[PDB]
């Protein structure tokens, strides 16, 4: 099942998104999106997109239809058939991505944190839990 | 067991997430997490976070000039003798947010300025697996 949930007020510096799940043994890719509205293709403050098929993790944002400059984490801290824990942490400057007891990548903001209205987590992924503190 | 005392790598700013995983010993009385503003003993503390199994409570408070402030108390004791626990302390620009296990537990509004906190301490009757500052 894909996870979609609303953040009607916004994310402030201090919001923490915790995701726990499994990467299916035949996964291609999955994604974590933080969006500015209820429509698919709405602006994306963060697109967190680990591709097991091509062995990269990709970070970017979307404004008015078009992707920004892509950012790529180092190595791939996911593996097929194996469970994971991701923390996405919001600062005043960017997003911290923590995967498996270690920081992984920092993503300078491109969109005001305040314009975020939605968390969606879909793709080739089994979710045990998705929660925002 | 062993205690954790750690200097901070970027102080404590809005977005800092301390995660503590461990277990409460079967003969535990009380343990604590401190966000201290100084290295010496009795120093001011922005956050004192003290699960007490002996008096069935969790206290939250700040210390300034040796003088404890207004104590706050969590809902219940989400801590068990002989059992693992996972605690997150998240610094927002409003307060600190204690998350125990899977749910938010309490929110302590800042009292001391976030600028003063330069040390993390975790000790007492707590067996520690991992202490990470993110
Ligand atoms: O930036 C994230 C989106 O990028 C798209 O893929 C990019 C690809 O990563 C890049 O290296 C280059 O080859 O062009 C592609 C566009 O054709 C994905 O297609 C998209 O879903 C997002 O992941
Ligand atoms: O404020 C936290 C500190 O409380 C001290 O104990 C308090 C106690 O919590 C309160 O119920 C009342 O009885 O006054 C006591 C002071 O004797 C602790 O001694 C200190 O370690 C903190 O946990």
């Amino acid at each position: 099942v894909p996870h979609k949930s609303s953040l009607p007020e916004g994310i402030r510096p201090g919001t923490v998104l915790r995701i726990r799940g499994l990467v299916p043994p035949n996964a291609s890719r999955f994604h974590v999106n933080l969006l500015c509205g209820e429509e698919q293709g709405s602006d994306a403050a963060l697109h967190f997109n680990p591709r097991l098929d091509t062995s990269e993790v990709v970070f970017n944002s979307k404004e008015q239809g078009s992707w920004g400059r892509e950012e790529r984490g180092p190595g791939v801290p996911f593996q097929r058939g194996q469970p994971f824990e991701v923390l996405i942490i919001a600062s005043d400057d960017g997003f911290k991505a923590v995967v498996g007891a270690a920081q992984y990548h920092h993503f300078r903001h491109r969109l005001p944190l305040a314009r975020v209205r939605l968390v969606e987590v879909g793709g080739d992924v089994q979710l045990d839990s998705v929660r925002i503190f």
